């Protein structure tokens, strides 16, 4: 007969029913040294009594409406579950009990937890009956081939886990921590939303399991893991009751900085939405079902009454606990003069479910009522009658149920038995003029639109740790900036890493970066390694300072040159000293010309037409000046053997020999204007290779040693006034180009690509210049100066 | 239910044994009134596990002491394997307490955690002890929810650890799970992901199966399977919750992976088939450890259909074994002993052991209870119970305080959880060379009772994989880094896979599975496969490099020259033919030269603050020194326009004083410190010494080349006087040849590094030296040595 505090009813055809109207058991281990008794539940749930109410008010409303069933009766027999699986199974057990004078149950509404409903449809199955929840949404229930009769007005717990997801994946955070009640409940529940989240480059720190028989000492390990970790977004998956031990040992440790990710079953639940434990937890986002329209139920809540009351049973101690009564009262008090759950409600929720999953077994009923003998159902066409309607065929029919719902909605279950909604999402406020908290409703989520584009929150009214106004930081590891790279720290997942400066010659704009990356040649990692700048090149310019100064000198010495030409010009035919060879004297004049002209060849960028002529034109004018004054000495070889010519012969002999080795650079190894970058790694380099370096060795020893011999046969006769006495001044001229040349070489041997070309510039100028002026100084000058040359 | 194994007794058992495989599958759509539904497979290690419980039933009921006048009665029923049987037979077992709102005193039995459940829902309503043989999961020991539901078999935590031990001890960290979407395979799933992430083992995939998922499912698993790299593949599942995916496997022919078999399927004869072992071969699964019941098999050996009353599924276990009727009608003469089942096929008690020492437990809680005494029960008051009206919770309580010694001597003890512990054997799949089954040979054991850490115990040497092969397959993401390179990070992968990226010049990395490299320090260098950096190169000048030979040579040769300019002096020093100039002058001229020669000692080794600090005034007052007693060796019309020649050395007692005064200065402003320098060269160390006043060594040598140039004004004047060899032109020649000296310096010290710094200045200062003396001496000491003709 089962328990003895009931809600009964008697009709043709009875329904059965499950509520949680209290809490949990008294926690009395039996030591089993005495027969064990009933135990006796303990807290009590006005929700849950709102609900009863609300399945009564159906019933009774289909009983009152004439086209539904007409002449016949609905009766319930409903029980209590005290949220634990003992009371629902021995309610369960008196509902099959006429399987196999007492009334057969056709339908049971409840089984209000997954756990519970688990081991009820286990039960009910077993004899096809049809089971028809409201609040449990296990995924589990969803596998037809172990319960075969169970149907659920409320929405799987799949599309909750995505709507976490999504949501954590929508204020941009990759770490958080997930909690779940060790049940069957939670367990599915965190399972899909891990891989849901893994899919997502979300990252999960820690992971525990709780329940309302969990000892202290595990509670104090899961307040540890909680408080040694950095995630500050927590998901939990979890109810009301198997939740308040962790919240009260949070609130007594006082830990502030998380955020609550809730679950719909506990994101409205008085047993946390209170004050104290609000200031503790902060903010907190959960997901809650759509809201339903019952209307004229509120006039029926406020007319349950102790004495009023002989089919509900449970109207005494609801009677007692919401005044303390049997302190003995009256018994004529108002139930709106006290403040509970049991009317303090905006939204109905559940209790719409409840409502739907009665008039969805009365439409099946209906469906059995009003068929036509030829389209039934069943076997050869055939169709049941209702005067001996058995269970079984209440399954099928449900099956197959398609109704409307009094809002202007479509109810048809699917092959998996469930239903499907669309959440609202709300955010737990502080409530201004009570202090209780009020929860108001900041984003949707519709499961219908495509994947990608389900979830909408409305950001500006949801309330940041109750002050702020900006969202909280919750990543593992700081996102660093571009100019740096990410770094493994090993041991830790994907989502945590240091990160390292890039090296120089690397760059690296992007945010979030894998590598550096290497730029081309010609360009280099600027400063802060964000991007490249073209590299610097560098060589001898005209813009530049010692580019002026060099062609100050140049332009200086040509002028005069061509001073000295003008004259000679004007006072030509006169042989007062210029009874010498004339010729000899404008030939001198025009290779000191040419090899002042050569400075130009090295004042810009080196191509290789450039410094191809650059070497042999200072060539062919130095050799030609050093052998014009060589052969300027005395006749002593014509003495020992037409015209001027013979003398010419000399350094048109001598002149060819070097031209000679030039023309074998032109078709040997022509001297390239190359680059090179190796000897900075900052600015690049621009010379001419030597097309061969032996052979400019043998082409200056040449020309050197030529000017040696000179030295020698000229200093030999060293002691001669001949012409005031030029042997004097050939030696000055000769120890000129020596000291300029040996001053030279070795400091060229060892410079760079610009100070190659500024010493072998400044060296053939200086040696040029000091020439004209230590062979045509004195003559040009006593010309000047005294204009009387006879001996 | 019909078929069950009945016998009568004073005390009543229950049982609960997986006869069947399953229930045919058909999808009843409920258009006619739906009938009891049918099992199909038959399941002979199910009878054998019946057969147990009624051996052990019987010989307790044979034994004098234990139960001595008591007689135990069993009503066991079939489950196959779905949770609708196992709850009608239990319905049948409650019938006596079902009517307040033949009363069995326990059963034994649910072979399956789903059913276990279901089964404990109801059984802990009356607190009728439960005592299941096989039942492994952890979610059973939730007592506050299971109120009497004890176990003989290990719990799967200590499953899931050995699975993580064993996959990290063969060094694999890239694997895949696959899992039974029941009550046994979550839990142990959960749990081997938790112990695996902590020891950091990568997952790749991760995938349920059912013997009810249909085509498409198996299809996307076996896909999931195929698309990865994974080859360790763990198998949380049972026999027929893993017989489709065998067989899509196997008709798909994936060929590679290696399977880490759970306890429930390793040894089952569903999977363990040859033709399913071409494609699954390399399986390593793990096995209870085997027990000893005594008379067992002679029992098995006597099963007939006609002289079995009690027992039921004998006839139905002969129809199946010789396939017959009682198609062609069937005789009771045949032999148990010709064919081949799972009945007598074995050679280990495993699972039927559970059942022998469930049966011996609940014999000893019921024995437990007659040998009772007053005063010392258990119950209220120190009371205690009658066998002969013994209820259901009188025996759980005396099962939870049960302790006794098996047959085989061992401690058999449940925990305040209701499950007693055991090790594990590990075993391997191999192939009979007789006829061809599959065989399990043990390959290694797991204790649980040793610290963590030191549990697992593998033979290397009996594992076969691949059939062939004796090498450990290679299953990482990733291989691994060697030294010189460092890990890189894939932005989608796991942490476990990363890419081999190049150590820069300048780091190095001698670790394998490097996470950065590091960099050597201050004295050291890469190497070139950046793995060790060796030492840099400090290049200072030495004393046995070739040019410096060079120069010091030179310089000795040089010094032992003005010796031997001292030694002529000495043996003519009173013939004042042309010593009756200053001959004191003389001696202070050639000491200055010989100290300006050893000046040149001061710039050859590594420069201490001493060496160098005092090789630039050593340079400065020799030098000044010698130009000062040459700038006095010139004629005197300063003294004829102004007592004793030693009015002359006020005037050099004077100049070098000066320049002493700054050196002083730099004495103590900003000495030149000697210090190492390798910002300029990345490679090589060069140790200099920067002088801290670049205006005092300004001070320096233009105070020098200032008198050197007055001086060759002053002389160059007076270049034309032949008086004693005109040495006029000879003092002039050497300022300038001393002047270009200086002329060529100053650039290529400008334009030089450390090195050619030093040596630029020591052969600049030697020169000038060697060309003032030659030039000063070689004329006059050559007019003595060549032209003994010596009057004016
Ligand atoms: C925490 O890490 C995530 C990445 O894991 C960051 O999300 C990125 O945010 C930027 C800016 O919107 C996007 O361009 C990226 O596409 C996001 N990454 C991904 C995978 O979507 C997030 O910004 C980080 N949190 C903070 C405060 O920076
Ligand atoms: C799913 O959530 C959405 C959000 O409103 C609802 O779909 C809307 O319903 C009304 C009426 O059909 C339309 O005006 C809107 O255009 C719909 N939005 C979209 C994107 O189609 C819907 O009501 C929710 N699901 C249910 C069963 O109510
Ligand atoms: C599990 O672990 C080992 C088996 O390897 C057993 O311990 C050994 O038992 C024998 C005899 O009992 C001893 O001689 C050894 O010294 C033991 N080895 C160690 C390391 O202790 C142990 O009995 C097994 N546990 C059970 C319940 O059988
Ligand atoms: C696969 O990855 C694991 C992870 O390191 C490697 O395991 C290492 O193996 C060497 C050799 O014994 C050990 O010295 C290391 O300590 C191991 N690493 C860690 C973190 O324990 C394994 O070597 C890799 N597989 C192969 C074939 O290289
Ligand atoms: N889905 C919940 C049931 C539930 C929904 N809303 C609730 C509110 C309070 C308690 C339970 C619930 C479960 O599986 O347990
Ligand atoms: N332990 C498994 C059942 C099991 C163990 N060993 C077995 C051998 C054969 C069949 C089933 C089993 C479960 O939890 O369900
Ligand atoms: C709890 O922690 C917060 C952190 O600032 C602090 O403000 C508050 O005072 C603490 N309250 C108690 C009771 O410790
Ligand atoms: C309760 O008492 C009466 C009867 O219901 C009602 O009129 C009154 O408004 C209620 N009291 C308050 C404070 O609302
Ligand atoms: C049944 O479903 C169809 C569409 O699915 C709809 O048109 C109809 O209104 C529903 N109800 C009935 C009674 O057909
Ligand atoms: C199956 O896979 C194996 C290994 O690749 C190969 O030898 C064999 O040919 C394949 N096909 C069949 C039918 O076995
Ligand atoms: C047949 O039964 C008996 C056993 O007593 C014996 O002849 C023999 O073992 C059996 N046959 C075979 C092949 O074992
Ligand atoms: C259990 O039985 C053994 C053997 O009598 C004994 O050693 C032990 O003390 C007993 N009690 C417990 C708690 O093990
Ligand atoms: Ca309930
Ligand atoms: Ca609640
Ligand atoms: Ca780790
Ligand atoms: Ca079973
Ligand atoms: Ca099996
Ligand atoms: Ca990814
Ligand atoms: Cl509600
Ligand atoms: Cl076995």
């Amino acid at each position: 007969y089962g328990p003895n505090q009931r809600a009964q009813k008697k009709g043709d055809i009875i329904l059965g029913g499950l509520f949680p109207i209290h809490f949990g058991v008294a926690a009395k281990d039996q030591d089993l040294k005495s027969r064990p008794e009933s135990v006796e539940c303990i807290r009590y749930n006005f929700r849950g009594f709102r609900w009863l109410q609300a399945m009564i008010f159906a019933i009774e409303e289909i009983n009152n409406s004439p086209n539904l069933l007409p002449n016949m009766t609905l009766g319930y027999r409903i029980f209590d579950t005290c949220n634990t699986v003992s009371k629902a199974l021995e309610a369960t057990l008196s509902f099959v009990a006429q399987n196999k004078h007492i009334p057969s149950t056709i339908a049971v509404v409840g089984a209000t937890g997954s756990g519970v409903s688990t081991a009820v449809a286990n039960l009910l199955g077993l004899f096809y009956i049809p089971q028809v929840s409201y609040a449990s949404s296990s995924r589990l229930l969803s596998n037809k081939n172990q319960f075969k009769s169970f149907l659920r007005t409320i929405p799987n717990d799949e599309h909750q886990a995505t709507a976490m997801a999504d949501i954590i994946e929508y204020f941009r955070w990759n770490w958080v921590g997930t909690i779940a009640a060790d049940d069957d409940y939670g367990r599915p529940g965190i399972e899909k939303f891990r891989e849901e989240a893994e899919e997502r480059d979300i990252c999960i720190d820690f992971s525990e399991l709780i329940s309302q028989y969990s000892d202290e000492e595990e509670i104090q390990q899961v307040v540890e893991v909680i408080q040694n970790s950095t995630a500050r977004v927590i998901v939990v998956f979890s109810s009301g009751p198997d939740l308040e031990p962790l919240i009260k040992e949070i609130v007594r440790r006082n830990i502030t900085g998380k955020i609550w990710l809730a679950s719909e079953a506990w994101a409205s639940s008085s047993l946390i939405a209170m004050p104290e434990f609000f200031r503790v937890i902060g903010s907190t986002i959960g997901f809650a079902l759509k809201a339903g329209q019952i209307p004229g139920f509120r006039e029926f809540l406020q007319k349950v009454h102790p004495k009023k009351s002989a089919n509900n049973g449970f109207a005494k101690e609801f009677w007692e606990e919401t005044f303390n009564c049997y302190p003995p009262c009256t018994g004529d008090e108002n139930i709106t003069s006290v403040e509970t759950p049991y009317m303090d409600f905006t939204h109905l929720r559940i209790s719409y479910n409840v409502y739907l999953a009665v008039y969805s077994i009365a439409h099946a009923l209906q469906d059995i009522y009003t068929c036509t003998p030829g389209k039934g159902l069943f076997t050869n066409g055939s169709c049941a009658d209702i005067k001996k309607v058995e269970a079984w065929q209440v399954l099928k029919h449900l099956r197959h149920l398609n109704f409307t719902s009094n809002m202007g909605e479509q109810v048809d279950f699917d092959e998996f038995g469930d239903l499907v909604g669309n959440y609202s999402i709300i955010n737990w406020h502080l409530s201004p003029e009570d202090g209780s908290v009020v929860f108001e409703e900041v984003g949707h989520y519709n499961v219908y639109a495509k994947k990608g584009e389900r979830l909408f929150i409305n950001e500006n009214k949801i309330l940041w740790s109750g002050f702020s106004k900006e969202v909280p930081f919750s990543n593992c590891s700081r996102d660093c900036l571009p100019g740096t790279r990410k770094g493994i720290i090993e041991g830790e997942p994907t989502c945590c890493f240091e990160c390292v400066d890039c090296p120089d010659g690397e760059y690296s704009d992007e945010t979030d970066a894998s590598a550096c990356d290497k730029c081309p040649e010609d360009y280099w990692s600027n400063e802060n390694h964000t991007s490249c700048i073209p590299k610097q090149i560098e060589f001898l310019s005209w813009t530049e300072p010692f580019g002026i100064a060099l062609t100050l000198f140049a332009v200086l010495g040509i002028f005069l040159t061509s001073f000295v030409l003008g004259v000679f010009t004007k006072f030509r035919n006169t042989p007062i000293v210029k009874a010498t060879n004339r010729e000899l004297s404008y030939l001198l004049l025009f290779s000191l010309l040419c090899c002042f002209s050569s400075s130009l060849f090295f004042i810009g960028e080196p191509q290789n037409w450039t410094c191809r002529l650059r070497q042999p034109a200072f060539g062919i004018s130095f050799v030609l000046c050093i052998s014009c004054i060589l052969v300027k000495t005395n006749r002593v070889l014509l003495v020992f053997e037409w015209g001027l010519n013979l003398q010419f012969l000399l350094v048109f002999l001598c002149t060819f020999v070097q031209i000679v080795i030039c023309v074998i650079w032109l078709y040997t190894a022509p001297p390239s204007s190359y680059r090179n970058h190796e000897l900075e790694d900052e600015i690049i380099f621009i010379t001419c290779h030597e097309g061969s370096l032996m052979a400019l060795g043998f082409l200056i020893g040449y020309t050197c040693l030529l000017a040696a011999i000179c030295f020698f046969f000229a200093f030999k006769s060293r002691k001669l006034p001949e012409n005031f006495n030029e042997a004097k001044f050939i030696t000055f001229s000769m120890l000129i180009f020596f000291i300029v040349w040996i001053s030279f070489i070795p400091a060229y041997a060892s410079t760079y690509g610009k100070f190659v070309s500024a010493v072998e510039v400044i060296a053939i100028l200086a040696a040029s210049f000091g020439l004209l002026a230590c062979i045509f100084f004195n003559k040009v000058y006593i010309i000047l100066f005294k204009p009387s040359r006879n001996t």
